[PDB]
């Protein structure tokens, strides 16, 4: 449970812990040594100091090298020694995450997932690094300081030291606290952070739709939550701190009032009391030093919850497992019996009510149904993907849950319905199916998947850089290149789940016979809907109910007049100072007011301890009447309990206004940035540099790393600032000719911050480019599951991570030796100065310059800022990254794009008629500038007319609607809207008109009835038009059969349905708005014949009064179009009626010849 951190230790690290730890202990016990010398000068003060402070500064100028050599050792061992455990920790947290089952992906979001590594990590970095090392450095110095008060005074200690347990037990109650509160606010950063993901990952369709205001407010919830937890851990830490001042002030005061007490008992001396208190108040600054380690400790032990809890999972159905059966010769033999089985996220619902199956080897099974049957269900199965409730699915009689998984799936070829490719080039992606393959393998698999062609055409010719998700390519090469993925592995068991369909007729038909050449070696499924290609199946059998009820062959089907039968008939980089992001905040400019103040109040305070224990020391030494002494040092015993009274006040404030007043920045900070790249062009999202990953991971990491530097740690930094000017200016007062020694150091000190911060800086933004890199991938493998499963590659992509973590645990080492170096220099140049300032004390009062009394009283001041000097030396790191961190913020906030979403500026004609004029249009896409898409294409669109759009798989249909939604615009020509340039009308009232169905339609993480009312925004959409345009689409029937009718959730981009269904509900989605225009892509490629008809009929019935355009492969669609336009490489070639296109026997002859029987 607790310290289950540090549970990836070798014996190296923990050798670097105990190491450090001595050290830590050495370097503390070195400031309560000195004040044994202050208080012996201090009694016999009540010949000599040229003999004793010379001594003095020979001990002073030792511990200044023992200092140096035990700073290092402390702090460079512990840096080391959380950089390696932080590497070992991200490296297993991946690793635990890719052993997760498929079930678990479904029931959990993912996306949470992303910025646990990011963030989360990080946080622990901060708790386990030398944050401890400071911590045991302050018990150090707390514990030296009593043992030599014991050592000079037996009572007056053991009286402070009666009230240390209670803030023992207050610092642990208070860390147990935030501790918790820091769970719940990571959760609401990682809910802000998956909506984050969910929204750039389909940025298209969010465009297309102009749902980014409530996508912008749907992400702001979240960030309104976690400041307002935040608010609560900055007043519990701030309470912490405040507390322990307040009990540390009174006992001060109580032990004083006891001690003023000599006089009477005479017991002890007034040195005696004088070492007692000079010693033991230097652990009343170590409190105050120790807090801060215990505040991040407890941040990262409430931190690592989520993450362990992650790691000491254990899957059911485990892919690393090597403890599996195998077998050598592997006959292809697949039979299914009384498979029962039920999805995890809906169990209640039944999919497969017991299904039998038997295929031999060298045998083609074509499974025939409408829409939701469970044939993909069924291929998934085969894959262990699951596993089913009851029955068994058995490989050559061997039961599958006995076999190797991985030896299981790396025999199975599996093209699924929707390919998912990765931001690789296409040679990689080929690769992909087998590790092992040359480049022979992968130039006869692109040819035997007709994919040779354009490979060859392209520029870069196998090293063309595809999108995200392939993105980059078409809708039929995309396919292709996953057909070619598959036919790499060469697999015994082949299944092919509708991989026809974006292919033309050509193209298909090369396909197949490439796949029926080697037929018979391999055992086939395949999925599909057209019955063409299910016309030379082997075998083929037909779903009902999840049930097979026919088998046998074509014509014995057809004989059986059944559901095949009936179907055949039907068919017939500059650099910022953050100063920039301090105006930003200047907006709360009362809370820096008082905390400024607050802070030069409490910081101020302990040098003038040394005036206070001065004139106490005068008291004492009166000349007549000891009962003032009883009255005048009674007023002293009411100062000390006064200012804890105002340090309670005050140690609070000085954080707390603070505190809050970085919850309140960040908080905008990110709700500025996440408006930035909501506001982006199109073009930008498809620059390399700018992933899903790579903005997942910058919008958490400059958001942290600028509030480490901006949040309470600045607070401290203020007071010690003026702790030092506070004890310069006492030492300039009283004393004189020696705060210029003490400034003769301040070049050199300055000399080493400059050069540690220019290699920090160095440093930094080398990491920060690698990270973004590092994050890509992990989203890339999270958001791929299936196919990564599916393709076995979960080696590949966890080496790939642990190659992208290795220039930042490079880095993390060297920062190891650089701050501890730096450190050390720091810490000894100072006690160097405190031994020259003594021998020239020394010599001042011998030379009746100056006298004793007061040379005491500058030292006193002048030691007590060596732990506020160590504080301010370990500031460095956090500024170092925060400057860049503020200077990318500033950059990406500040940019502009070209197609304005959010402006005003244009012309928003009351009336349209819906003409669409395409004239002398060329266009070249800004990725690939040199391929020439459209090359001066025409295109003319009147009121109440379809106009169908035809061409080989490649020649710009597509193109024309992304064009027609300002995603991009043209190098030249024309485009005019109702005789009215697009560029001159307004953007947001363009796209709020005419509605459009992608080529492959994304879904978000909600319920059917929200993914429906999206259609129209800025509206509030009633139940009874979702209900009207779901009917319209054909789905009111499927929804309301299934429990919790319209609140269903739909998964990650669509998952939980088939790709019929919410092929269905994307056209509900875009029926909703009733618009002006449609532009209808391959909207009816997966459909049944029956919802076929159904959309055809709904969509012919409201044709008048409404502009459509359409793209479609099959001639039926076309059929009734108004008009078609034939392409041929970017121009228009044919343009008519279908009857005078008919007559021209051109390509559309071609393709119209092919279709007969
Ligand atoms: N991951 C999933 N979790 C829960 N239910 C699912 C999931 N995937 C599919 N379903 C349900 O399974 C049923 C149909 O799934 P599929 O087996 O994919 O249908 P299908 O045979 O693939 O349809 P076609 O022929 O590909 S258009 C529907 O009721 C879906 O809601
Ligand atoms: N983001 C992109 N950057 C550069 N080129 C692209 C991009 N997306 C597609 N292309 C290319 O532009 C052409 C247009 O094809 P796509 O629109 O992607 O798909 P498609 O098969 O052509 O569908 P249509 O309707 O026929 S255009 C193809 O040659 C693609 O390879
Ligand atoms: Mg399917
Ligand atoms: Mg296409």
């Amino acid at each position: 449970s607790v310290f289950s951190m540090f549970r990836y230790s070798n014996w190296l690290d923990k050798l670097y812990m105990v190491v450090g730890t001595l050290a830590a202990i050495i370097h503390g016990a070195g400031l309560p040594l000195m004040m044994l010398v202050f208080g012996e000068m201090t009694d016999i003060f009540a010949m000599n100091l040229e003999e004793d402070m010379t001594r003095y500064a020979y001990y002073y100028s030792g511990i200044g090298a023992g200092v140096l050599v035990a700073a290092y050792i402390q702090v460079s061992f512990w840096c080391l020694a959380a950089g390696r455990q932080i590497h070992k920790i991200r490296k297993q947290f991946f690793h635990a995450i890719m052993r997760q089952e498929i079930g678990w992906f479904d029931v959990h979001d993912v996306g949470e997932l992303n910025t646990r590594l990011t963030d989360d990590v990080s946080k622990i970095n901060e708790g386990i690094g030398d944050k401890i090392g400071m911590f045991f450095q302050s018990m150090a110095t707390f514990f030296t300081g009593f043992i030599v008060g014991f050592t000079r005074g037996w009572k007056l200690t053991l009286v402070i030291l009666a009230i240390s347990p209670v803030l023992g037990l207050s610092a642990a109650v208070w860390a147990k606290i935030l501790s918790s509160f820091t769970d719940k606010e990571l959760l609401a950063y990682a809910k802000a952070g998956a909506v984050a993901e969910e929204v750039l990952a389909a940025i298209r369709t969010v465009i297309a739709f102009g749902g980014q205001k409530k996508e912008l407010e749907r992400y702001n919830k979240n960030l309104e939550e976690a400041k307002r937890i935040g608010i609560k851990k900055a007043i519990t830490a701030n309470i912490s701190i405040g507390a322990a001042f307040l009990l540390i002030y009174a006992s001060y005061a109580l032990a004083f009032w006891y001690g003023t007490t000599l006089v009477l008992s005479g017991e002890y001396s007034i040195g005696q009391v004088l070492t007692v208190f000079f010693s033991v108040l230097i652990g009343a600054f170590s409190v105050g030093q120790a807090s801060p380690s215990i505040e991040a400790f407890a941040n990262a032990r409430g931190a690592a919850y989520e993450i362990f809890k992650i790691i000491d999972n254990k899957p059911s159905i485990d892919s690393y497992s090597k403890s599996g059966h195998k077998p050598d010769n592997i006959k292809g033999n697949l039979e299914f019996r009384n498979v029962h089985f039920s999805y995890p996220s809906r169990k209640e619902v039944k999919i497969l009510k017991g299904l039998n199956l038997k295929v031999q080897s060298g045998q083609t099974v074509a499974l025939v149904g409408n829409s939701g049957c469970g044939k993909s269900t069924t291929v998934q199965l085969m894959q262990r993907l699951y596993d089913p409730t009851e029955g068994m699915v058995s490989v050559d009689g061997q039961d599958i849950r006995t076999i190797n998984v991985r030896f299981l799936r790396e025999i199975i070829g599996v093209v699924s319905q929707e390919p998912v490719l990765f931001a690789t080039t296409i040679a990689e992606n080929i690769r992909y199916g087998r590790e092992n393959v040359t480049m022979d393998e992968i130039e006869k698999a692109v040819k035997e998947a007709n994919a040779y062609d354009f490979i060859m055409k392209l520029p870069h010719k196998f090293d063309t850089l595809v999108g995200e998700r392939g993105a980059q390519l078409s809708g039929g090469q995309k396919q292709r290149i996953a057909i070619a993925r598959a036919l790499v592995r060469n697999p015994k068991i082949l299944l092919l789940d509708e991989a026809t369909s974006a292919l033309d007729t050509e193209s298909e038909a090369v396909v197949q016979v490439a796949l029926d050449k080697a037929r018979k070696g391999r055992t086939t499924i395949v999925i599909a809907h057209r019955l063409s290609t299910v016309r030379n199946a082997d075998v083929i059998a037909g779903f009902d109910d999840g049930v097979i009820v026919e088998k046998g062959n074509h014509d014995e089907l057809m004989k059986e007049k059944g559901i095949y039968f009936k179907l055949v008939t039907m068919q017939t980089i500059p650099p910022v100072s953050f100063w920039r992001i301090m105006k930003l905040n200047l907006t709360e400019w009362p809370y820096f007011v008082v905390g400024v103040f607050c802070a030069i109040i409490n910081g101020g305070l302990q040098p003038a301890f040394a005036i206070i224990f001065s004139k106490i020391i005068g008291v004492f030494t009166r000349i007549d009447d000891p009962e003032t002494k009883r009255q005048n040092s009674n007023l002293f015993s009411l100062l000390f309990l006064a200012l804890g009274i105002i340090s309670f006040i005050t140690f609070f404030l000085q954080g707390f206004t603070f505190g809050k007043a970085g919850e309140i920045l960040t908080k905008r900070l990110r709700y500025m940035v996440f408006r930035s790249m909501l506001r982006q062009d199109v073009s930008w999202f498809d620059d390399p540099k700018n992933t899903t990953g790579a903005l997942t991971t910058r919008l958490a990491n400059d958001a942290a790393q600028v509030k480490g530097a901006i949040g309470s740690r600045l607070a401290v930094i203020t007071q010690n600032i003026a702790n030092l000017g506070t004890g310069i200016i006492i030492s300039f007062i009283y004393g004189w000719q020696l705060t210029l020694l003490l400034l003769a150091i301040v070049p050199i000190i300055a000399i080493a911050g400059v050069v540690e911060m220019k290699m920090l800086s160095g440093q930094a933004l080398k990491d920060k480019k690698e990270l973004e890199g590092s994050g890509k991938i992990a989203t890339e493998a999270i958001e791929n599951f299936r196919t990564v499963v599916s393709l076995t590659q979960e080696q590949k992509f966890e080496h790939m991570y642990a190659q992208s973590l290795q220039v930042p645990y490079r880095n993390s080492l060297r920062k190891a030796h650089i701050f501890g170096i730096t450190f050390s220099f720091t810490q000894a140049m100072m006690y160097f100065s405190y031994a020259g300032c003594f021998r020239f004390g020394a010599y001042l009062v011998a030379h009746k310059l100056m006298s004793f009394e007061d040379v005491l009283l500058v030292f006193s001041a002048v030691v007590f800022g060596a732990m506020a000097v160590g504080q301010v030396s370990s500031f460095a790191p956090d500024y170092a990254k925060a400057k860049i961190s503020a200077a990318h913020i500033i950059m990406i906030i500040e940019k502009t794009p070209l197609i304005d979403s959010y402006s005003t500026e244009g012309l928003m004609p009351n009336t349209l008629e819906g003409n669409v004029t395409f004239g002398e249009v060329v266009f070249n896409y800004p990725t690939r500038p040199d391929i020439p898409v459209l090359q001066g294409l025409s295109l003319e669109v009147k009121k109440g007319q379809t106009l169908a759009l035809v061409g080989s798989s490649g020649c710009g249909k597509s193109t024309v609607v992304q064009l027609l939604e300002r995603f991009y615009d043209p190098l030249a020509g024309k485009v005019l809207l109702d005789g009215k340039e697009i560029k001159r009308l307004n953007v947001q009232w363009l796209r709020a008109h005419l509605g459009i169905v992608s080529q492959e339609p994304i879904l978000f993480d909600c319920s059917i009835a929200e993914n429906i009312a999206y259609g129209d925004n800025s509206r509030v959409v009633s139940q009874e038009e979702i209900v009207r345009a779901a009917k319209e689409a054909n789905i009111h029937a499927f929804i309301e059969s299934l429990p919790n009718k319209y609140s269903t959730k739909v998964g990650d981009k669509g998952t939980q349905l088939s790709g019929g269904q919410k092929q269905r509900i994307a056209i509900a989605r875009a029926l909703v708005r009733q618009p002006h225009i449609l532009l209808l892509d391959e909207a009816t490629s997966a459909l049944d014949t029956e919802s076929e008809k159904v959309v055809q009929e709904a969509l012919d019935k409201a044709r008048e009064g409404r502009t459509c355009i359409v793209i479609a492969h099959r001639l039926s669609t076309i059929q009734n179009a108004d008009l078609i336009v034939v392409f041929q490489n970017g121009r228009v070639k044919e343009h008519g009626t279908h009857q005078q296109l008919l007559a021209q026997k051109g390509i559309y002859f071609s393709m119209v010849s092919v279709q007969a029987g």
